[PDB]
């Protein structure tokens, strides 16, 4: 019975992983307070739905990796027969542990702050109800069929259904960023800067599936500590510059998305 | 103690529960594509609206299921004092072990797929916005407050309470269904088609409750391969029949369900 | 190790404890009954919009008073090095067990209930949705955090900043209900009814964080039954009397509330 301190533990004296975290809780804070700072003047209604929307991505991680950090939402897991990852061993307190130290609070980072960035975006595109909804459902499905996939320690082919699934949800949302929203920006006037966001998001999320399958989660070509990585540095981009670059936009421009 | 896989295993190997899972994992996907096919030629805003809220449907149930037959949403709690099914036992893994295998997924599949069933006759019906919220936010406290009954070993009676709470929360969306959007059709110009899955709808929904009371949760007159199946064929006909026949109708009658969302 | 049976149990045969969550269980339901009393002769969608939102505000207390009650959201934490209550002792069942009775669940009242309740007053307000979505959205954010802040047994000073993340977005919740919302209801015609619902609201929602901080979660000068005491008074005012109020003035002012 591996304890959350043990897991906390864990986390410092690996300096890949408490790197990996606590480097974006201080860059999670540090956003959120220059988020604060770019928007003071905002006054349109709509464009402070875009501020906050955009500001709860940050709010969301810097939660969301204290989860982790903390260990509370990190678990021990035994991948099943066939994982590249089974047979692998912890050490935890003061023995050897079998499993895998499961990052899986990334997961409720996802869930929860990937409709925000959606929520944005298709405010920034005049997006109407009905796509905005069809984003951030599936997208939502996305997150939660991948947490699902895995917790998943049954049956090595189920963890890849579960990934499968998932695929076809995300599929659904770069459809939206790519084909609906890309078109219903140039009704907004927000072509130019939907395009910049909109390529940086697809190109970073499209990142993700793959860190999956090199990672322990998937083939485990990628240790514990480099997938851990690797998801931060795609957070960085997703996360914090792709809302510098919108918040940047919105106060120089809040006349261009002003409305109902 | 019980590990996934060991539940894993004990699904396969048991055709009834097998049977039940698989063939609706099979089923919703199935439905996800012909559903996505049906509604290609959709244009209007509205009408794709009440279209992916009823696409979603088979997505949250492909998804749930596969929770099931995974294991993921599978756990083995041993009943009260009193309760029809106290002393059971399973055989897990290669020894007996005490407790009732427990597929407290079902109610991740209701909680997230109901609403979307609702939403979706709510807009057939023309609902304002009122009715809708109401509909969905009793319907979700009926969800996981039946959950919560499921969930209950450490007293017979606070497992029925929690059922009497969850049928109160029904009665809401019943009347919701029965006499408010049986109305709003009417202005909708929707009434022939509303009234047919309004009524589908009901008597299906009511076969919950009672299989939840005849099933293991309840007083286990069915065991729980049985009680797996009588849910997994209400599903086939609450989700996907259902759903089918929504469909059906709108993508014959864009224009009557077409307006601002 | 700690079962759900032993864990009702305590709560049972605790005349201090088994009151504080058997009378919410009574007067949430006699509440429930009340107010669908006083509303049945509505007719307007947005007032009946804004006593739904009231009433779910009952509806969701009976049942997580209920999974407190019954056990399900009750669990035992062994408080981190440092903390008040490390090393201490309960006796679930007939032994000695190390620990302290978290009762968690009552996060989920809080996360649950308290959107209805700022959707109630926002609408009352007259507020758009811009603020209705910042007040309601850190309002969880500031929920779930208390629930992660309670969770924490890594560490004694993690409990303190999860703590500090949730004070800081209840900030952000007083300041949309005092300085925001108070210039809405000007404008909606409610300004009246809302100083009264405002006042008791920041007062007695002050009183939570108050109370986690002198309780067993925080300092522990309160033991675990003048803890729960504490909160269940607090939801009496906050929820009860504080939906009667808003549920009378409404039906009172149905048309105030309808706008034309
Ligand atoms: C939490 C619970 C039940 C939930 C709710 C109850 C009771 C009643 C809801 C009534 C409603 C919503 C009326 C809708 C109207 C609007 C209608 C519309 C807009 C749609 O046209 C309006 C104007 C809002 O009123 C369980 C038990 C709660 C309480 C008790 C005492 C249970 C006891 C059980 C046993 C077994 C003894
Ligand atoms: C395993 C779950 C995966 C299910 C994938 C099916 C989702 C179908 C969503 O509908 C489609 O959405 C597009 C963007 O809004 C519309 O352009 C298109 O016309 C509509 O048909
Ligand atoms: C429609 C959803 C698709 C998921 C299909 C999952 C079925 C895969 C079952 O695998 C088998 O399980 C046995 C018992 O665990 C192992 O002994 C065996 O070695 C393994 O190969
Ligand atoms: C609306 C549906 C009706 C549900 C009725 C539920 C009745 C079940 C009561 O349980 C029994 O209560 C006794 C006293 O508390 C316990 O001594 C006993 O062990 C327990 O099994
Ligand atoms: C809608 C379905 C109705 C549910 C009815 C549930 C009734 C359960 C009856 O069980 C019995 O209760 C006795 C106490 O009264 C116990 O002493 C006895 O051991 C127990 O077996
Ligand atoms: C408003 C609804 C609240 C439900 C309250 C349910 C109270 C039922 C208590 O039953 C008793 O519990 C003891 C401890 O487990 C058992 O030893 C005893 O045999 C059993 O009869
Ligand atoms: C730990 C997370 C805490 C971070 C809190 C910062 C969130 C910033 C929300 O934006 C602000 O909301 C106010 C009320 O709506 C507006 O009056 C103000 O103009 C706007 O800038
Ligand atoms: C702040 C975090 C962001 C923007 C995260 C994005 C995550 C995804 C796009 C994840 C996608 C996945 C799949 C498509 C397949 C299964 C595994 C996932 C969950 C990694
Ligand atoms: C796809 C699934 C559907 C349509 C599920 C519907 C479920 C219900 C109508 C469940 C109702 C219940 C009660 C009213 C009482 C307590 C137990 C439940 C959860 C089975
Ligand atoms: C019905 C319940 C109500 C109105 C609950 C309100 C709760 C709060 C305002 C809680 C606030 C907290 C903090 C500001 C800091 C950390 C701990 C909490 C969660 C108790």
């Amino acid at each position: 019975e591996v304890t959350q301190r043990e897991l906390f533990e864990f986390v410092l004296n690996d300096p890949l992983l408490a790197s990996s975290l606590y480097i974006n809780i201080a860059l999670a804070g540090l956003s959120i307070l220059l988020f604060v700072f770019m928007t003071r003047g905002l006054d349109d209604p709509r464009a402070k739905l875009i501020a906050v929307s955009t500001i709860l991505v940050p709010v969301v991680s810097i939660a969301s990796y204290t989860g982790l950090a903390s260990g509370l939402t990190i678990s021990v897991l035994e991948m099943p027969a066939g994982h590249f990852a089974e047979g692998s061993s912890v050490m935890l307190g003061g023995e050897e542990v079998d499993g895998v130290v499961t990052m899986w609070g990334r997961y409720l980072t996802w869930a929860l702050s990937t409709p925000m960035i959606l929520l944005a975006l298709g405010l920034l595109a005049g997006s109407n109800a009905t796509k905005l909804f069809t984003a951030i459902t599936f997208d939502i499905a996305m997150c939660v069929t991948g947490l699902a996939a895995a917790l998943t320690t049954s049956s090595h082919l189920m963890r890849w259904f579960w990934y499968a699934i998932s695929c076809a949800c995300f599929i659904v949302v770069l459809y939206i960023l790519l084909v609906e929203w890309a078109q219903d920006a140039k009704a907004a006037g927000t072509a130019d800067i939907f395009s910049t966001l909109k390529l940086l998001t697809v190109v970073m999320w499209l990142g993700y599936p793959i860190v999956w399958a090199l990672g322990v989660e998937g083939v485990a070509v990628l240790p514990v500590g480099y997938t851990s990585w690797a998801y931060s540095a795609l957070d960085i981009v997703a996360k914090y510059i792709f809302a510098f670059l919108l918040l940047n936009y919105l106060t120089s421009n809040e006349g261009v998305v002003s409305g109902s």
